[PDB]
């Protein structure tokens, strides 16, 4: 990808290295691809840019269904990494619009095609620790695509609140949340408290309620995934198969 291949429309957002830009690419056979040009701020630390670059690279090589596309890198300064835009944007937000529209039956769907994405970060041991609606981009109506690796106190383990520890099992955790902000239509996890209030709470043993319209088979696999003890939490292979059963039967039903 050479540079004059990609023209800057307007501001996207801030990242976290810098300002996002929203563009179009035209690649070789001529087609025209939207995309989000993510920068690094000219004063940021050699270990900042070199952040950028290695975040970028993963992106680069997961190449998976359910996670953002990278469609280039350009190194040379100013350095621009370019990333596929989706048309319908972030899950959150379209939970909003949609509620009236969304079945349960497609919100196990993304929840399924998340775990999916899970399980293979889970295979290279690669802790994620953003799984929320706002990370998770629509790119059609039944395809949903886990954005880019990452305090969120409201989704996060015992753990990583206490001490800062982050594993697949945390992950697991943070899964469950996030599949109960789907089944929610997009709420914030504990949207009644405060960060302080939250850890204070999980300790005494209280959790997340079930969402008026999630299956009880998927709130008790919310319920294991929250276990305060993350051996005892299931891993994302397990957590396929079972979402895969509940996906299938939910289709039948609605049929």
């Amino acid at each position: 990808i050479a540079r004059e291949d990609v023209v800057l429309n307007r501001i996207l957002g801030e990242g976290f290295f810098g300002e996002v830009y929203e563009g179009v690419y035209t690649n070789h056979k001529g087609e025209k691809i939207n995309v989000a040009v993510k920068t690094c701020k000219k004063d940021c630390t050699l270990d900042n840019k070199e952040k950028f670059m290695s975040e970028a690279v993963i992106m680069k090589n997961l190449d998976h269904p359910h996670i953002v596309k990278l469609i280039g890198i350009i190194e040379e300064e100013p350095t621009w990494i370019i990333m596929e835009l989706y048309p319908y944007g972030e899950l959150g937000h379209y939970l909003e619009r949609n509620k009236n529209s969304l079945k349960v039956l497609t919100l196990v769907l993304y929840s399924l095609q998340i775990c999916k994405a899970m399980a293979y970060l889970e295979s290279i041991n690669c802790v994620h620790r953003d799984i929320a609606v706002r990370n998770i981009l629509v790119a059609s109506p039944e395809c949903v695509k886990l954005g880019d690796f990452g305090l969120p106190i409201k989704w996060m383990s015992p753990e990583s609140i206490n001490f800062r520890r982050f594993t697949t099992a945390s992950d697991v955790w943070m899964f469950a949340v996030c599949m109960w902000e789907i089944l929610s239509f997009g709420k914030q996890p504990f949207f009644w408290l405060e960060n302080k209030d939250v850890i204070g709470v999980l300790e005494k043993g209280d959790r997340l309620p079930k969402p008026d319209l999630c299956p009880p088979v998927l709130y008790t696999l919310m319920t294991r995934c929250w276990d305060y003890d993350p051996s005892d939490r299931p891993r994302f292979t397990e957590l396929v198969c079972s979402l895969s059963d509940v996906y299938q039967m939910e289709k039948d039903i609605a049929m």
